[PDB]
């Protein structure tokens, strides 16, 4: 044919069935802080009005400088993160060099566009991509946030934050007010956990911090030193701060 | 044109507009009711949703409708507050016209007619599914006097001899929870705990049922009814029962 | 107009709202009811379950009611509709008696029930379905032994006076009827007839999930009514529980 | 049969035609919040038909009696018919009975008008009203202010939060007030927050128009305290607008 | 093309006729320290008629896993035999069993490849129970995995799960009874009780038939492998529950 | 047969890369007019999903080769893809054949890409492009500028009127230019009239966003004369916007 | 039994047949109206189309309805003609019964009710969208006395703050044209030119609107209204204005 | 596989994407006329394009010389019409270069009919293209009767006009009825061309989708005349002159 070095292609021709095809509902947020980007998502899954899951992870580190959060049917979303990570590492092993940021975005858009027919029938997966680009000139401005519409259209945020999922409007309105307070990764992480708190407050499909079972949003932060999972305890303690501060 | 001394029958004949005559709307509630020795208790959540959005968080769904009865209504919020008001006036109207309150059976029958006469509107989604709790003075035994009555959409009514019942989007969860917790009910305080717990369990598995909001301090509302009549349980007593449960789940 | 001394019509003329005419431009249902004739008697019994789809909505439901001193009716179908019919029909019967000083002939009681059923056809088409079984003792009959009567109604009001000796209605009625077809020769009196009846209901519950059989854990059993020359009587729970355990241990 | 002193009831009986029972011009955002000893309510001025802007001067908030105002969202025609009629209904009862309706009776009356429009609302002639009032009979003047929202079936709710909004940009306005509310300590701060929440709604919703500097068109507002209901002067809002605009720059 | 040593692929390529393409049952599964247990009812219905009363719905699929399938009985049974062959086929070709994660992933693909058919009624919703030898902690080794109709899979942190027409009742019951699980025997009692409760509130789930002597079937799995629980140990447990109910 | 068409090649080897066939953000207004020795093209920056504003920085006008630019109005993803694809298609033919396509060939090639999307466009994935170019091989330098519009079936038309627009606010923009056109006498006056027509469209259409002075987002423009296609710098537009705004007030 | 002094309310009561409401009809028109100091002017085209065929070329769509108002109607021709005649009678009827003309606001309200009462029939294509132009005697300022009111299909009415308005198939073109030409209006002559020009522009971009026919000599019809009342503009003065515009475009 | 020397067949076999057919609100509307005069034929078309009621184009050319002795005018969707005119001329010249000799007139007709017919599916969906073909036949026995006019229905059926004139498009009925009265006045290319511009004038008068002569912008119908010396485009000025003549006659 023509070789793009894409695992999605070869996987599709050789083993199309391996390709991805109801639980849904999630809120994922992402914002840029100087020399960094952070991304967090809730843990709820619902089927109609019933809560089908309370531990669901929706934010994944997909390579050393990027993470993706996917909103929509969990089954579609969980696979999607795995496939995209393999796609990225596969190109690096074949060509000995990782894809440019712009190329990582394009590959993801293609995966999303291919899924439009199935998104019209309910297997909708709307991803959010967060990355730090080493090749970019300024470290402070290195962080990137990219959102995708169902047809694969992608957009890079000059806004500073973005969200996707059933509570995304609430989350975005919340960040619109709290953004000026971000000055470093810790404040940025606070604002993200708060925006997700606000979304859970107004949307029954988004679950907020469960203090009884101790389940909290999951987060990932990414700066020049790469992508790291934020530890639970730091999130739990940022939640109680917010809760405590609201009952006040 | 016999006079049934019915306030709604009167409205129908001369004031049709007043009646919720019927030809997404806020909905979603879980109401529970149980019998304890010499008493009946009933509680309901405070949530209202439109699709996935939370439209209300303070909604009251359980109302004392006369000195010995309360009604909790689940379904479309609009249709339920109106139903409780109307039913309470219907009951007090007969009493003033006839100088004597309706027998418990009469009160049940009257509610069933209101329900059944709404089936057409309920088909279109203006559903109202009520739960009735009462204490019968006339009944021979005070301890077993408490009464719980459920209604299906066609007006069918059943008197539950089980000792508990629930209605609303989380009613299955609430009923399974009471099925395990019921043996612990021995007086009005245990019965009210179990009720608040069954409602907690319903909120845990149903996003349409809201559980205790400790941030805003909004809790389920409850009413208890024994030989001395029907009483609103004070918020604080419920709040404390909630913490008890939360504390105990952690 | 022509007065018929009919409580129904009067409700219709002045009280349309009271009438279960709830027909408009899943509700609880499901029951099995059986009835059979024994010399100088008739017996009728029905299960206690109510279902909404696959969920069990009721386990104590009573579907057989004494409607006057010499008749009883069992209604299977939608639970709300069936219960309303039983109360209404009993009032209609006692109403005519008080107005005319004399009870309706058996044929008149049948005809009246058939009109109530037939006038519910439109609503039955819409799921508000009640299909009744009527059991009665006819005092005026020349022979006391052949006095017992069983009448079934189709959804259009057609009625049929059972010549077989037994009948059933409801979701488990085929099973119950096939069972009685084999057990009927054993019926010689009220007690043997009442046993056959509880067994036919047992067999219906065995093959139909909508019909509940005897619940030994909660102690809920079918309800029955027996009617002879001395009038209609509710069979006591314990006599039925006893009869139930006999059948159960006998199947084991 | 039984007189109720209700103008609408009378109209159906003698003047059914007067009664009200695409696409049509629609779209509005309306907010309302309580400040100590008072309540304020404001609404945008835009009207759209699909993507086209059909109106830019539309008034959607009206003083309906000395202690109440109503803001209506939905099909513009049906929403304006509603404010006029509701005001007449209120004054008619007062003249017949020599005393104004209690606050709860005014709410119940509006709920009946709304509910009786459900059929029509299903077919697009929707009218979702927001009611703001000061209750003289209330035990405490500070808590005197009232905000009541209605769902399409007539269900009404008295807000215990402190603010509320209705219309196409209502989510944005509510989320905005959720953050700005603590700053409300009086009628001026409270009016500021309202105009800002409406600014935020126009920012994220093309159906809500924000302040237009070129034409000097600004949201309309009404404030109501123990001394009754009064229209905020345009100029007062215009300068509250620039303040926000300049502050966002 | 790439070989995956999958019996299923082989079938798709060369024997599509063999591939798969009466409902209502309740199946439960829970973790107890050092173990996992899974149980299912025996009823089968067609509408309101009871079509089967002996149906087995829980099968040991390899030495450390069992699957319980809820939905059309035929589809569920075919699925279990096929999955067991797929698992042993990879082992014989590669000389080593699949990792637990690989066994999950394989089941997910079989489920997902039936989504069009499930939309049309041939819905098979499986529950997987297994003990992972390679897992770091032996006590927490046991695993419960549920699948949605699209193949989405979820490993169970709550400690228990259920599927089928009475699954909500069974889940709510275990929610109360779980704290009593401290070992395989208590864990097995809580399972048979949750199934008892499901049968109580759902007519599609059959509970213990004392007249014919038919009881739920169960499988327990710990470090020594998967084993069928003997009927008598269940019948006993059943009788205790009925007596307790009174 | 072999057409040195990157697109035709893509179809045979890489159908996945194509846009494909069988609410998404949309709603843009794009204008273009001819001035002596030049052509100018400009587009708004808004993107809406229903009534919600989904984007406020969207660029919809792209220089596609040294003498042409395309503005696409419609679904945003599709429009952007169309812009990238067409530019590759044009440079691909030049590298394979060593010579750029004639203007008429560029038009025909765009028309085929549009027409081959009609099915998709019936389903909402619409992309209605506007093409602006200067023809070097044109006989007269002053009259060199070209404006071409495409209907959804690929039908193309070269306007002789002097201006054209596409998108949700296009009627407003066109009616505005109809009055303002006589004032265009050089690249600067034509760049003024373009930004004003886009102002007028944003005034009457909620899907077209006008100049955001708070965030400092303005329409993007490209001008093309004998020296090639150049992005107009933001500040020159901002200054033109404030002029118009100021002018609409009183002074 | 409440006398409204309403000709149409009388009609519905007694002779319903005469009412317009019923249930490809000839339709299509462009009507414009603008305010000039001490005056208001209104003009309409003369074409009528059925599909692509021209069914009429002399149609008058602008009518003086009383001494200080005129109405222009766009939509099905049959519906529009009926509305104008009836509205004029309704206005003069109230004046004869009550001895005093309706206030401007009352005239508006009345027209709105006629429109709204045709909504059902409009949904089925019998659409009539009117534009009202009037001079208010009781208005505080004579210069600002002129009024322009537009109606949406549900009867919603709007008084125009902007200075001009248009309705019909070519209304967008006419409105965009006036937006540019409006500053040139300083009196009834400048305002009249700006009106006919806007109608010229509408005819240029919409095939359903006919522009000036120089071969047959058919031109738009116009009415002007100032403190001295409403007048029909004479044809020749419009022909003159048309030729100016035409010549000026070439 | 047989080589028909068909450009269209080659595309269908090798490059379908290029094929006009897009079978799976567009600008459309035109009126085209054609008539025969001794030793000649003339064809003319209007310049308007509409989308609904809006005028989308005012300069559209719809009549094209397709080879030295033929022209085609196409009415329908504009994109489709333009594509057809372009495609058909290539198809004609392609056969001539491959075979060294031009198609016979009947062969040209047949080829156009196949292109039309193969568009029926698309035309059912609104992508209609109804062509009118005018030609001079060199091989005709008599020079005076050499001119040909051929119309096509949507299924590819073609007909040759013995009548002398024909029209297609939204104002074709008006144009035809006008020529019916004016035809006797035709005696040569010049009178023939007047009659044609007049028929198109009449069509514009009664159909809003057909545009008449625009004297303000100076846009007039386009025409092509074809006699033994080949097909020539009539110069704008000769038509503008003819237009004004009719316009003045119409008014005086």
């Amino acid at each position: 044919a023509v070789d793009l070095s894409s695992f999605t292609d070869f996987l599709r021709r050789q083993a199309p069935e391996l390709l991805p095809a109801l639980p849904h509902g999630a809120t994922i947020v992402a914002l840029k802080y100087p020399g960094g980007v952070v991304m967090a998502g809730d843990r709820r899954s619902t089927q109609g009005n019933m809560i089908s899951g309370r531990d669901v992870r929706k934010v994944y580190i997909t390579d050393d400088y990027t993470a993706t959060g996917i909103a929509g049917t969990a089954a579609v979303a969980v696979e999607f993160a795995r496939l995209y990570a393999v796609e990225l590492e596969h190109y690096e092993k074949l060509e000995g060099v990782p894809l440019t940021f712009a190329g990582k975005i394009n590959r993801l858009a293609i995966m999303v566009r291919g899924n439009l027919a199935a998104a019209m029938q309910g297997l909708l997966a709307l991803p959010l991509l967060a990355g730090y680009d080493i090749h970019a000139s300024d470290p402070q401005s290195a962080g990137r946030i990219v959102s995708f519409d169902a047809a694969g259209g992608w957009n890079i945020e000059e806004e500073g934050y973005q969200a996707v999922g059933s509570g995304s409007l609430f989350a975005k309105s919340s960040m619109k007010k709290l953004y000026s307070q971000v000055t470093d990764g810790d404040s940025g992480l606070r604002v993200a956990v708060e925006a997700l708190y606000d979304a859970a407050d107004d949307d029954s499909a988004t679950g907020g911090p469960d203090l009884v079972r101790g389940i909290f949003p999951t987060a990932v932060i990414i700066d020049a030193d790469g992508a790291v999972d934020v530890p639970e305890s730091r999130i739990a303690e940022l939640a109680r701060a917010i809760i405590e501060s609201r009952s006040g």
